[PDB]
């Protein structure tokens, strides 16, 4: 055994020992209990970043821990290969997106294997291969004939200079983010998942997830946005029916979730596309411009509530069906056409958004709810204005005194008796649009025939192979400029027909890949029925918070779709969900000659502790703020150079010890040094132990007769084993478990283990400490364990807790004052010469 810890020699050898033993290549074996630990598969973007290392080390600690406890552990790995980054690099470096992708995969695979992750590489998938996306094209055709997938005209943003579609997040003040040209709203036919048909199922099944973060379940409930309200119809006054047709000339219909406050409606609001808005804007140019500004907007829903609410009066009036008040109709920019009826009622006294709107335009406010004896200020909003559980109605005629639920049913009675309203349930959830005007994506298995219509590709002709021999230029999606691809024959009549040139949303690949890992080479379906029954569902899911809404909801939607098709037997894909925090770093720059800043990568800097300067230039730079690692402010720390400088075990240990997994991790140069020096200490601790006698049989059994010092070390040992096991399986806080093993080595250093019984307790401490640290630093623990014990580490198993070593030794004693029944005198005074051991006597 070498005296000094050199990871470059022990990490490759330990990896071959694991690959030769094939301990990570697991099977559907009904002998050992299964465990499915899954980390979110990455985009093959070129190199791994620190966010990748943290996410996949967390998954590996959980996997190696469950494996050491006797589980059949599947930790698969794959690549989310479809996406825009491949097209952008294709335009930049003049290469094919497929070629650019496959070289990033084979390089990032070498980085992952160097870190020593226990990954079953015989289950590796790649979403850009036809052997994978053929099955989401297959599920597309099935759900398309059922109507779950349907084709419908939709509105998108078209950049007339970059010649492509842009999402709302890529539009800035009406212009494209790159071209800077005004975008055009276009109505094009697209495809949709009918996810609204599963809204009640996706909402209620969140209650089954007793091991999900409560905030993730909360965010999904708000996104679905179920609401039980009331449809209300306000009759249009006779002086306002000009230019209206159909039922719009008879009434204005709205939806509200608080019909108990219908007596407090001071005005109504309609969307810019509403017929009442169109009839009012016929001769007033101020309304025409307001409608045009609303249509030209591109507010993303992540910022929809943060936009300034604006409105214009129409001069038209409707009648409240309960008190007969004439309410003026306004055109509001926050009312979205297609969300319900496209028209709402406003109660400024009990809705904060209506309060700020009325305060802006000096609109009336009518209090109709009261909570206790609280004062109602018409010029200041209070939190109790919108309370529902502890309020009673006021200023509502024959509705005064009713609470929320009784007034709700009372209002429904009057509305239904008049035929002016009825209860209705609504959902904020929209359908899922999957059409993408991109090249590097899964083709949509639709063929357009002038006689048969939109025809799905039959199952025999799947997949519709995307040609990998394309280099996009940037002047339109290449699939539309390639007749050799879209010119085809109709699979129904054989006539001339064209293929769909739009590709699928890349979220479709990530929505079911966790099932494909169970049988990645299965060629007769999405997932083999035998492997789906064995693995069931993912036991542990690890990923970032940015996928808590869209990706997680899509994965649950696909799981219920595949369940209703007969492929799987679970309602939910993920049992446990761990949300890893981001990784941040310090930013550096220099001042530009034009009044700006040019950012510098931290690796190209060196600090004096005081100021900082370049590594080779000696030009003093300026240190800036700390934020998430990104190429924006050029603060990304390459983990490969970290592996080159310290090895894989130091990188894994630093990220597991710097902060808890949910908390953000700040990069620290001195932090990775403390991780490396601790691994040097652990190596020296085992070396110096074997240097004075060698290995012995670790202590086991009855500990009676051991010294007080050695008994205290065994107590600390089995306390650490119980503390680490609870930190891995339950708390999932890996930084606290590292310090627990560190404190065990502290007491070991302070304990004389030179005796014959001392050597045995020392062996028991070290054999457990290397197994307690194996999930975090498997390379050095594998090497050190083979020096202490000759058995295979994974067959020795997770350290067992000896509960006898935790029980303290008691000394029963009798206490008689004056004959009748230093620490013993203290307890016998909490009840004077004492005979040592059995008698204490209180000199009365
Ligand atoms: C299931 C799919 C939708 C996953 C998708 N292919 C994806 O997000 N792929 S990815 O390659 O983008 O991320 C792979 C995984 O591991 C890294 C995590 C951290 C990302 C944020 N971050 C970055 C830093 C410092 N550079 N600190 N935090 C990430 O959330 C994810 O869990
Ligand atoms: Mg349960
Ligand atoms: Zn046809």
């Amino acid at each position: 055994m070498q005296e000094h810890y050199q990871p470059a020699a022990i990490e490759p050898a330990a990896q071959k020992k694991w690959d030769d033993a094939r301990i990570s290549n697991v099977s559907e074996d009904a002998s050992k209990p299964k465990y499915y630990c899954l980390s979110m598969f990455p985009y093959p973007s070129g190199k791994l970043h620190m966010g990748h290392v943290r996410n996949y080390t967390i998954g590996d600690v959980l996997s190696r821990f469950k494996l050491l406890n006797g589980f059949n552990v599947m930790q698969p790995m794959g690549w989310d290969a479809f996406g825009m980054p491949a097209e952008n690099a294709a335009m930049k470096n003049n290469v094919a997106p497929a070629a650019w992708t496959y070289d990033n995969i084979e390089y990032m695979k070498t980085q992952l294997k160097s870190l020593g992750f226990a990954v079953d590489w015989e289950r590796e998938v790649a979403t850009c291969k036809p052997e994978y996306y053929r099955w989401e094209q297959w599920l597309f055709t099935k759900l398309f004939e059922k109507g779950i997938v349907y084709r419908k005209n939709g509105t998108v943003n078209w950049d007339p200079v970059d010649q492509t579609v842009l999402a709302n997040e890529q539009v800035i003040d009406g212009r494209g983010w790159r071209s800077g040209a005004l975008i055009e709203k276009r109505e094009i036919p697209m495809y949709y998942f009918k996810i609204t048909d599963y809204a009640e199922e996706l909402l209620n099944d969140l209650d089954k997830l007793e091991h999900w973060p409560e905030q993730v379940k909360t965010m999904q409930r708000n996104w679905i946005g179920k609401s039980r309200g009331m449809t209300v119809r306000f009759a249009v006054s006779d002086d306002s029916k000009q230019g209206l047709e159909g039922d719009y000339a008879k009434f204005l219909q709205v939806y509200t979730t608080r019909p108990d406050t219908l007596m407090g409606a001071t005005y109504v609001a309609v969307a810019a596309e509403h017929p009442l808005a169109t009839a009012a804007a016929a001769d007033k140019p101020e309304l025409q411009a307001f409608i045009a500004e609303c249509k030209a907007g591109s507010v993303a829903e992540a910022d929809m509530a943060t936009m300034e609410k604006k409105g214009v009066p129409t001069g038209r009036y409707v009648v409240n069906p309960l008190n007969g008040d004439k309410l003026e109709v306004w055109i509001a920019n926050y009312v979205l056409w297609g969300y319900g009826d496209g028209a709402v009622m406003a109660v400024p006294a009990h809705d904060e958004r209506d309060f700020e709107f009325a305060a802006k335009y000096n609109l009336p406010k009518k209090q109709v709810i009261a909570v206790g004896d609280n004062a109602f200020d018409a010029n200041r909003w209070q939190e109790w204005y919108g309370d529902k559980e502890n309020g009673v109605l006021v200023n509502s005629g024959d509705l005064d005194g009713l609470d929320f639920q009784t007034a709700f049913d009372a209002v429904a009675a009057k509305l239904q008796s008049q035929g002016a309203g009825e209860p209705k349930t609504q959902y904020r959830l929209r359908d899922w649009g999957i059409s993408r005007q991109r090249y590097w994506g899964c083709p949509i298995p639709i063929v357009h025939c002038e006689k048969c219509g939109n025809v799905p590709v039959p199952a025999d002709q799947l997949p519709v192979v995307l040609p990998e021999n394309v280099v996009p230029d940037g002047m339109g999606s290449p699939l539309a400029k390639m007749p050799e691809f879209y010119e085809t024959s109709c699979p129904c009549c054989g006539g001339a027909a064209k293929r769909e040139t739009d590709t699928m949303d890349t979220f479709i690949e990530s929505s079911w890949y966790f099932f494909r890992y169970m049988s990645p080479k299965f060629s007769d379906g999405m997932v083999s029925a035998e492997s789906a029954k064995y693995w069931g569902a993912v036991d542990q899911y690890i990923g970032g918070i940015e996928h808590a809404i869209l990706h997680l909801l899509y994965a649950r939607f696909f799981t219920k779709l595949m369940r209703d098709e007969g492929l799987v037997n679970v309602d939910e894909p993920f049992e446990r969900l761990l949300t890893q925090g981001m990784v941040v770093c310090e930013t550096y720059y220099r001042e530009n000659d034009k009044g700006g800043k040019d950012w510098i990568n931290p690796a190209d800097v060196e600090l004096t502790p005081v100021s900082a300067v370049l590594k080779a230039d000696g030009l003093p730079v300026v240190i800036s703020g700390t934020e998430k690692m990104s190429k924006s402010k050029n603060n990304g720390v390459d983990p490969q150079e970290l592996i080159n400088a310290y090895g894989a075990d130091t990188a894994r240990l630093f990220m597991m010890f710097a902060a808890p997994p949910e908390q953000s991790l700040e990069w620290s140069d001195s932090g990775v040094e403390g991780a490396h020096r601790f691994l040097r200490r652990l190596w020296r601790t085992v070396y110096e132990y074997l240097k004075q006698g060698g290995a012995v049989k670790a202590f086991a059994g009855n500990q009676d007769g051991l010294s007080k010092e050695l008994k205290d070390l065994r107590h600390k040992l089995h306390s650490t084993t119980a503390k680490v096991s609870d930190d891995y399986g339950r708390r999932q806080q890996f930084n606290t478990a590292i310090a627990a093993v560190m404190e065990l080595l502290n007491q070991y250093d302070k304990t004389d283990t030179g005796s014959e019984q001392g050597r045995a307790v020392a062996q028991e401490v070290l054999e457990a400490a290397v197994r307690l640290l194996w999930p975090i630093v498997p390379h050095i623990c594998e090497t050190l364990w083979s020096e202490l014990n000759g058995a295979k580490l994974w067959e020795a198993g997770w350290p067992t807790v000896d509960e006898a070593a935790l029980v303290k030794s008691e000394i029963e004693v009798m206490v008689q004052v004056n004959g009748k029944l230093a620490d013993l005198e203290a307890a016998a005074l909490a009840n004077i010469i004492v005979v040592p051991g059995r008698l204490v006597n209180i000199v009365v």
